DNA sequence: TGCACAGGATGTATATATCTGACACGTGCCTGGAGACTAGGGAGTAATCCCCTTGGCGGTTAAAACGCGGGGGACAGCGCGTACGTGCGTTTAAGCGGTGCTAGAGCTGTCTACGACCAATTGAGCGGCCTCGGCACCGGGATTCTCCAGGGCG
């Protein structure tokens, strides 16, 4: 769906996903596996990183 | 002539009468001791409600805890000299005995403002409420600010 929004319309935008702490990496690895053309960040190191 | 003595001519602690100071005892007028009436302030109870707990699993984070390098600052050793410690003689001035005063300190009537005590009104101040503009927190970016490596210089 997120990849369909890029081809169908011109809307990209910053998105947000809320994932449990265990599956946090599976969405990044899944974003490199599936649909490489997206720019994805992650969240670690609350006080500093 | 050189010498010991008997008595006067001065000291000196010794014993006696004498001068303050403080403890001890005998009063009578402003205190306490006590008796009765009023009453409102204190002891006692009936809900109450309201925030404050009970007990312990896990997941995760921010804060607490440990560990080593070493850099600089606490700290011991030691020499110097001038700044007070110590000891004299010389002076200015307080302690103290005594004096003449006064002007302010100190106890007592008058009344008179004038504040203590008590009804009537209310309005300005307190419980309740519900908003929004100032406030909380952080990005963007410029600015300063300290840390480290030559090198030109000793």
């Amino acid at each position: 769906l997120l990849a369909y929004l890029a081809c169908e319309k011109e809307n990209w935008g910053p998105h947000l996903i809320v994932v449990p702490t265990s599956v946090l990496l599976n969405w990044e690895m899944e974003f490199k596996r599936f649909a490489p053309g997206f720019k994805v960040l992650t969240y670690y190191g609350s006080p500093q990183q």
